[PDB]
């Protein structure tokens, strides 16, 4: 269990910059959504396996201000970052994809 979950565009700047030089996988999601509920599990068991890795959660539903600005168009869509910059990001619930660009990108 390492996923902090994130409720304001305020913490999630400061989560940025309290991450360092670690990659940062945000995962954009909403409660009522069927492919955001399949790969919530497999997201959080991957949170316990790489431990230099910062993993984050945004309800969509609950910050729609910053699903917005990071241009969520559909879920779950994850977003990479390094220092303060968006290094990736997919949509859709693909476990393949989502363990490697993780690994793509530490
Ligand atoms: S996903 C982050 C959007 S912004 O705050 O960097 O503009």
């Amino acid at each position: 269990t390492m996923v902090k979950q994130i409720e304001s565009k305020t913490a999630f700047q400061k989560a940025l910059k309290a991450a360092g030089d670690k990659l940062v996988v945000v995962d954009f999601s909403a409660t009522w959504c069927g492919p955001c509920k399949m790969i919530k599990p497999f997201f959080h068991s991957l949170s316990e396996k790489y431990s230099n890795v910062i993993f984050l959660e945004v309800d969509v539903d609950d910050c729609q201000d910053v699903a917005s600005e990071c241009e969520v168009k559909c879920m779950p869509t994850f977003q990479f970052f390094k220092k303060g910059q968006k290094v990736g990001e997919f949509s859709g619930a693909n476990k393949k994809k989502l363990e490697a660009t993780i690994n793509k990108l530490v």
